[PDB]
């Protein structure tokens, strides 16, 4: 809508105070779609790439409506409010966490753009899904981070659309940079890589041999702090990080409702709400498993990012009361 374009691109965007985009706290719950735009568009400012970067105003505004009418309104959890909450953890991790410090311009502008853009035309069912299924994207990226490919896909199309080039005013070895950052960074998404690589990680800051300079490193680095963004609901004061659950357990069951149907199985427990009481056991053994270490790692890099990790902590305690 052309409409929507003009009314945003002509709103005055409040300040990162106002909007209180800076808070590892923060709640998308009372905003309206046009807020969570302006919110976005103040983070592009703020992190001083509209200016770097020489980004047209409108086109800017085109891309990140662009972005949000290609999430699905009908997935549970991986929809643009989820796209938006990882982008704004990114924001704080950079500002208030004080990441922004070990990373260069580029970095930071393609960190940005993939946080938004991670979960582009979520269908809401799993990869394991789409290849039980025989979905044709499985088939092209051979079973390998299917949906994840398929982000990355769903990010370059807009990225190249008409009226969308966010990234036209870069030079070339700029682009290219830029474009792989993102690949990689939407990549790292798939928890399965997560797992893959992230021993790696610990290992590093273990040794003190953690050093940003190598490339390498860096790399590895911004894998994490994605998959660390990604998953930052869990760190949530427990009343906001409660209502983002239930979305995710909704999702996951949709899935499972499918799968009986089209499938004729009985779902695994995480996708099987008639096993719903799994649930709290269920985020305690992934809060223990995949969650803690990487906040405890994050704030190992960074100090100012224990807010993710006590929050992480405190909802651990809960749903193990919860289970227990
Ligand atoms: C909440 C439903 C039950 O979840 C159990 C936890 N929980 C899981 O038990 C789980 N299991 C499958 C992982 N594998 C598939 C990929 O390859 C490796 C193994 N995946 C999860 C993914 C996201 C969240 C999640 C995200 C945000 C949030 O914010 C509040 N809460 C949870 N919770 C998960
Ligand atoms: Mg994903
Ligand atoms: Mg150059
Ligand atoms: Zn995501």
């Amino acid at each position: 809508e052309t409409r929507e374009l003009q009314s945003l691109a002509a709103a005055v965007v409040p300040s990162a105070q106002t909007l209180k985009i800076t808070d590892f706290s923060f709640s998308d719950f009372e905003l309206s779609d046009l807020e969570t735009a302006l919110c976005t568009i103040r983070m592009f400012t703020d992190l001083n790439l509209v200016q770097n970067f020489q980004m047209k105003h409108e086109v800017l505004c085109r891309w990140i409506l662009s972005v949000k009418k290609n999430y699905r309104k009908n997935v549970a959890y991986h929809n643009w409010r989820h796209a938006f909450n990882t982008a704004q953890c990114m924001f704080a991790a950079l500002k208030a966490g004080k990441i922004q410090n070990k990373l260069t311009d580029l970095e930071i502008l393609a960190l940005l753009i993939a946080a938004l853009s991670h979960d582009l035309d979520h269908p809401g069912v799993s990869n394991q899904f789409l290849i039980n299924t025989n979905s044709e994207l499985a088939l092209m990226y051979n079973d390998e981070s299917v949906l994840e490919h398929h982000h990355f896909d769903q990010c370059l199309m807009i990225l190249n659309s008409p009226g969308n080039q966010i990234l036209s005013g870069l030079s070339i070895e700029e682009y290219k940079t830029t474009l792989k950052i993102i690949k990689q960074a939407i990549l790292a998404t798939d928890l399965a890589l997560y797992i893959k690589r992230r021993g790696e990680f610990f290992e590093l800051i273990r040794k003190n041999q953690f050093n940003l300079e190598d490339p390498h490193e860096k790399e590895l680095f911004l894998a994490m702090l994605m998959t660390a963004c990604d998953l930052s609901a869990i760190t949530k004061p427990w009343p906001i990080q409660q209502r983002i659950a239930e979305l995710v357990a909704t999702e996951f069951f949709d899935q499972g409702d499918r799968e009986r149907k089209e499938l004729n199985i009985e779902p695994t427990d995480l996708m099987n709400r008639e096993k719903k009481n799994k649930i709290p056991s269920m985020q305690v053994g992934f809060i223990d498993a995949i969650c803690l270490q990487l906040y405890e790692a994050l704030t190992h890099v960074s100090e100012d990012c224990f807010p993710l990790l006590d929050g992480c902590r405190k909802n651990r305690q809960k749903w193990q009361a919860l289970a227990e």
